[PDB]
DNA sequence: CATTAGA
DNA sequence: TCTAATG
């Protein structure tokens, strides 16, 4: 956590720089694992071959420990670091709808900085538009008072659309979050479940809702179960308008919703641990269901959910308000 | 790990 | 169809 730190971090680094710049998803994998390791390691890596003796780790990552651990740097660190076309990728991945792929291949053709985005503004798909129209703004956290503003307004048309409408805002807005990166919201409608067939209009209805009145000013991704776009907050009385920010809502099939919010709601631990918990309890929990442990192994049988609750009483836990799910 | 664009 | 990018 601290001994290993430095280690950890330079292997961090090196990976990183593969599976981006290189196409070496194995030295990017290993790495990683390695990284894995010698950070769960409760001593301080004196040297290489003390790492060495670590599974996953070899003569390639040892070498680099001794350099590292000898003089307080990296060359092929210093190297990379410095190099602009590596430096290039790093950045042009920043755009929301670039990835790694295009980051190369723009790169290739010169596209360096965001100007040269551009002047090519036409090799770019719509989400790379977007993404590079909205670059600053995307990058920009989200304060909870916006949040508040936000959720009030979702919740208000959904309403009004269908009555029978389910949202959460889920995410470390639902935790309490002084800011949050982006809002999700998590629907879903009784008339839709496991089997019923779908109803795709379901989603689409309170998309265009959200439209019409003007908080979704962008699409970056429509479809039957998963919207994904932009919104912004109506710029009140002049002289302040606000960002444009990044939201994602899902349909989902009533029956599965709050394992799913139980889920989107976290923390990343809070889950492993509550999900380690229902194991002994004699389950299982995954984003969608709760299955009764059988000893043959493994076995099957999807518990029947109505409220976060009937999740925490299943494991015969405490509820957890989510304020509180941050471990 | 699952969904959507795209070509 | 496969392959990319987001979550
Ligand atoms: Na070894
Ligand atoms: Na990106």
């Amino acid at each position: 956590e601290t001994l290993n730190g430095g280690i950890t971090d330079m292997l961090t680094e090196l990976a990183n720089f593969e599976k981006n710049v290189s196409q070496a998803i194995h030295k990017y994998n290993a790495y990683r694992k390695a990284a894995s390791v010698i950070a769960k390691y409760p001593h301080k890596i004196k040297s290489g071959a003390e790492a060495k003796k670590l599974p996953g780790v070899g003569t390639k990552i040892a070498e680099k420990i001794d350099e590292f651990l000898a003089t307080g740097k990296l060359r092929k660190l210093e190297k990379i670091r410095q190099d602009d076309t590596s430096s290039s990728i790093n950045f042009l991945t920043r755009v929301s709808g670039i990835g790694p792929s295009a980051a190369r291949k723009f790169v290739d053709e010169g596209i360096k900085t965001l100007e040269d985005l551009r002047k090519n503004e036409d090799k770019l798909n719509h989400h790379q538009r977007i993404g590079l129209k909205y670059f600053g703004d995307f990058e920009k956290r989200i304060p909870r008072e916006e949040m508040l503003q936000m959720q009030d307004i979702v919740l208000n048309e959904v309403k009004k659309v269908d009555s029978e409408y389910i949202a959460t805002v889920c995410g470390s807005f639902r935790r309490g979050a002084e800011s949050s990166g982006d809002m999700d919201v998590l629907l879903t409608h009784p008339s839709f479940t496991s089997e019923s067939t779908k109803q795709p209009k379901l989603l689409h209805q309170v998309v265009e809702q959200l439209q019409k009145v003007h908080f979704i000013t962008d699409t970056l991704s429509k479809g039957e179960t998963k919207f994904m776009g932009v919104c912004q907050l109506p710029s009140k009385n002049d002289e302040k308008e606000y960002p444009h920010r990044r939201i994602d809502i899902r349909l989902i099939p009533k029956d599965q919703y709050y394992c799913g919010v139980l889920y989107f709601t976290g923390s990343d631990i809070f889950n492993k641990n509550m999900r380690a918990h229902a194991l002994e309890k004699g389950f299982t929990i995954n984003e969608y269901t709760i299955r009764p442990l059988g000893v043959t192994g493994v076995a099957g049988e999807p518990l029947p959910v109505d409220s976060e609750k009937d999740i925490f009483d299943y494991i015969q836990w405490k509820y957890r308000e989510p304020k509180d799910r941050s471990e």
